[PDB]
């Protein structure tokens, strides 16, 4: 059964702290090269990854002792899940641990659409004072819109309250009595585009959700709505934004992750409207902790049953 | 009533400015020539000005303060100065925390390197203000409005004001310290006071040196109230991890060693510009006159 761990990528001594103290014997590897790791899990039944080390079938059918692959972190974009299930090795991930980082990014950006702060600051780095420039907006009895309401969805609902935001919103799964013990008044999609001045996703990556948000949404949207995705590429269809920031549909989007990643394609980032991080949505050192805690405390129940 | 306007002002302003007597022309750019005959005065932005003015009875700015406006000189004549102290608030509050997310977070610096091709994710390891400590000094309209906001993102607030009582602040959740206590337990520190003698420099090498080595610090107030000497020292030493400023000692500033610097976020005095504030202000001003 579960016993040894090999820990491939950087993330905090609170992982190996927790996997010692559950009976398991740990290693710790960084980096790495496809042929380096296989020849660390010839003895080990478990590998707890971040975001760099790559477990694609090769690695996944080449490791011939591997029982669990954990990621501390959401997600396993860096895990071939389809190979992974085949070869009977089970894939965890720490979905509860990234929740605040990526409710607080997608704060920060809805603030950011609304008074061009990214754009204010290159604009004095280029030594320029364009006070005209720049109207922003109030969110004090603005609408937000929140199309999915599970751990993240409902961070960003109570604290865009704060700013007296109305907060609508959808999921398929949350009734509309609990989300409105969270403030969140649930409506039919068509009912809710033409209410909204600002957007966020907050849902999984699914075909229902593979552009969510396109050129059908678009058309129902206020002139001027303001877009933001901190949750998964390819969740707005990236052309479909495009076209909506080009014709003034969309004022503005604020863009975590993309359908690539970096993106090859630059005519979204590049577009004076669209401010984008790379992917920083879990990018804190609380996150980071959090997820490194929760991956081994997932590894050692596993072992006590 | 002939009225000038020697600002950008909200079209509402004139759509009031005809309930009463109100004969306009909102000319900017401007200079002294323009107000030729006219007894009663709006503006916005931009003495010798009233000196040679004649029958002007009040002056309304549809702003905060009279930083613009000579009082004295206006003082040397009959004429009572107006102005909209809560037209602005909200949008100065909204700034405010919106600079305390980009610090942690620094949405600003991440979108330049986007911007340049650039996909640079371990520069821009950011802090969660879940359990952090905000310390606000200035507890009036603005510094209750950034309170209650950064409440909701769990963020502990304490702050300082010489006039507010400990039980008006602890009713919106700040509970007030003397300052030599409040530097060493914050992680932001952000200040909304006017500008007075005992607050320019209110943040200076002093303070920096009592504060967490890494505080961030935001000044969406007022240019002069953070010592911008001390601030770069601080920022220099890693002292001060980072700070987000809409207002300069002089604007435009002339010295770019802050707004050059990697660790600071800045705007053009962008507080108060929002649609809703500039529309507020046009007709708090009205009321004010239009109800003597
Ligand atoms: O007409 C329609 N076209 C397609 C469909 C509209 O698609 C949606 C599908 C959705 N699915 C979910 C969803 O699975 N929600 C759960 C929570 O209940 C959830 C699970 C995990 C996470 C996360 O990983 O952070 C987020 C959310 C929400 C959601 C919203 C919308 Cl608008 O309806
Ligand atoms: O030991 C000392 N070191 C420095 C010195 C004084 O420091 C302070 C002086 C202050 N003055 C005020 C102040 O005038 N507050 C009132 C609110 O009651 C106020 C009025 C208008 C506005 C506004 O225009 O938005 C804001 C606030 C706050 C404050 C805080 C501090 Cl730390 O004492």
């Amino acid at each position: 059964n579960l016993r040894k761990v090999l820990i491939s990528d950087s993330l905090d001594p609170c992982c190996r702290k927790i996997l010692q103290d559950g009976g398991l014997q740990v290693v710790e590897k960084q980096n790495l090269s496809k042929e380096e790791l296989i020849a660390e899990l010839q003895d080990c039944e478990g590998l707890i990854v971040r975001s760099a080390t790559k477990v694609t079938a090769d690695v996944i059918n080449a490791a011939e002792k591997l029982q669990v692959v954990g990621r501390a972190g959401t997600g396993v974009d860096n895990v071939d899940l389809e190979a992974a299930t085949r070869k009977g090795i089970l894939v965890m991930n720490t979905p509860n641990g990234n929740s605040l980082s990526a409710a607080e990014l997608t704060c920060g950006m809805i603030m950011c659409l609304a008074r061009q702060i990214p754009q204010a600051t290159a604009s004095m780095k280029d030594g320029k004072w364009e006070r005209k420039k720049f109207m922003g907006t109030e969110l004090n009895g603005k609408t937000l819109g929140i199309l999915g309401l599970g751990r993240i969805g409902r961070e960003v609902a109570t604290r865009m309250q704060s700013f007296g935001m109305k907060t609508i919103g959808y999921d398929p799964i949350i009734s509309p009595e609990v989300s409105a013990s969270f403030g969140v008044q649930q409506l039919p999609l068509e009912e809710i585009w033409p209410l909204c001045d600002f957007i966020t996703v907050h849902t999984p990556l699914l075909p229902s959700t593979t552009g969510l948000l396109n050129d059908n949404t678009f058309a129902q949207c206020k002139k001027g709505v303001r877009v933001v995705n901190c949750a998964r590429g390819g969740i707005v269809d990236e052309g479909a934004l495009l076209r909506a920031l080009q014709s003034g549909q969309c004022a503005g989007a604020a863009l975590d992750v993309f359908t690539e990643e970096p993106p090859r394609d630059r005519a979204l980032v590049d577009h004076e409207n669209v401010i984008s991080c790379p992917h920083l949505g879990a990018s804190t050192k609380e996150a980071q902790s959090r997820c490194g805690e929760e991956i081994a405390v997932q590894f050692v129940d596993m072992v006590k049953g």
